């Protein structure tokens, strides 16, 4: 038992963590078979950042003028093309420690871990969320950029997230490994500012589920609620609306305890509109939004009786 | 900037993990060299649980009775020893994987990384800290026992922690890799119970540092304190005592933030009586512990390991 913020195990992603230099611009690169993945941004200057032609940089640029670096051994480009904010460098050599991998593009809510690097060398592994503003809520210093996120779903790495920028307030933008933004951010030097933050809902319900489990069920109550009632007192608290989906991704819980997601709902909006009289649940004083249903259940492991 | 909760990368620890199966009982061991280390209740049952002999049970198994598996590849094992609570099984094979290791026994307050493991296989990582009482607040279920718990330092892995077992409460006792417990307990069924858990102030003390660094400095008041002064209000709200060791340790974070640690103090001193009416330090509304000094300067400082 106990309950937990876990990231993924990180091995499989060191593995492919790179180095790559343009000019005086280093950053991290991920290196899967004989492609080098980095934010397009390594080819600028910070004089360019501030209205920056990418197209013309890139045709400036020959293979020759991207040094990789994987630990001592330099790996020779052989290509380079730029798809959306990424840049793609075709080397000689295929990573031998290449995982089994897909790339995908996560929602708002959704978790993972992220490695952050300096230099093509991990310094740390936490647990972040994909924030309802495209936000991310981490700990990146200069050199982090191309630092990723990433789930483990069987053996298989899926890539969701590559470090871009941080925004005034100190949380993080980035792209999918397409090199699509998360958010309505680019990777210019112009004033940009996150929008609005709401709370992740379905999030704030399985850690109430999670707190259950662990013994805490002070505040719940024998009132239930309908839908479109709780996303309108949620909408009220800066709160993600609750869709048919996020209700279906509870179902499991809902199970476990015999808690209905409405009845769970209920108990919500009696918390938002009443407060928490200082009371900790899991020994938190604020509702936490960053773990997943899944992150729940895996940690519980508890039965159904059916 | 950002301040998460970071565990080190996991890679040097995952190429480590093994199962151990010895009759119907299967565990985690950690393979370096050629030994592998795991908690010697491996070689119990259920049935012995109550109150083993564990030199008599060990005395009447040979190297056969032990199936230590490295994925697909099946480990023998040439040698068996017990030290202290850890059975040592030597193999025919050296890790390849070894890393730069050492052993270390931590002190109380002291945090570390565990790499949760099932069957050999590595499942998640998360910090924690050795709590005063020589618990750690962890999450395990049954299949857990002989994960491990990391610092690294350079490019060396310092092993101090394996995990044997689960207290009443809900929290976790184990070895160091020399297999002596942390805290008076032991590998038998017993009434067992955690003492008195308190606060690790030198690890607060760390985190505000880390909330300045990062521009979260609204609880920073003009008034100093004595060293005796903070402690005789420190302990009524169930703080360990500060020390001049402390105060030293300290010293780093002072120097770099241009804080002196008793004007620190006198800011922790004013959060204790009147609380944070309403307001967060790097969005958390409760004091933090499970980050050292070192801690908060590894994580501002970008450090990498091999």
């Amino acid at each position: 038992s106990g309950f937990r913020k876990m990231a993924f195990p990180s091995g499989k992603v060191e593995g492919c963590m790179v180095q790559v230099t343009c000019g005086t611009t280093t950053l991290n690169g991920l290196w899967l078979d004989d492609v080098v993945y980095c934010p397009r941004h390594v080819i600028c200057t910070s004089e360019d950042m501030l209205n920056p032609n990418y197209e013309d940089l890139l045709i400036r640029k020959s293979n020759h003028n991207f040094l990789v670096q994987a630990g001592n051994v330099q790996l020779r480009v052989i290509g380079h093309s730029m798809q959306n904010c990424v840049l793609k460098l075709k080397v000689d050599t295929a990573n031998p420690k290449t995982p089994k991998y897909k790339f995908v593009r996560i929602q708002p809510g959704q978790t993972f871990s992220v490695l952050a690097c300096y230099n093509g060398s991990p310094s740390g592994v936490y647990q972040c969320a994909m924030r309802p503003n495209f936000t991310i809520k981490g700990s990146f210093l200069n050199g982090s950029c191309g630092s990723v996120g990433f789930n483990i779903d069987y053996d298989c790495v899926s890539f969701c997230y590559m470090h871009h920028m941080e925004l005034p307030t100190g949380v993080h933008a980035g792209t999918d490994l397409e090199g699509n933004f998360y958010g309505p951010f680019v990777d210019r030097q112009t004033a940009q500012a996150a929008g609005t933050d709401t709370t992740i809902t379905v999030n704030v319900l399985a850690w109430l589920y999670a707190a259950v489990i662990n013994g805490d069920r002070w505040f719940l109550n024998r009132f239930t609620t309908t839908l479109n009632d709780f996303n309108l007192v949620a909408m009220k608290y800066n709160y993600e609306p609750l869709t048919q989906d996020h209700v279906d991704i509870l179902g499991p819980l809902s199970a476990q305890t015999g808690i209905a997601v409405l009845d769970m709902c209920a108990s919500l909006k009696e918390l938002l509109q009443n407060g928490m009289n200082g009371r900790t649940i899991l020994g938190s004083a604020l509702l936490e939004d960053e773990f997943t249903p899944f992150d729940v259940v895996r940690q519980c492991s508890g039965v159904t009786f059916q």
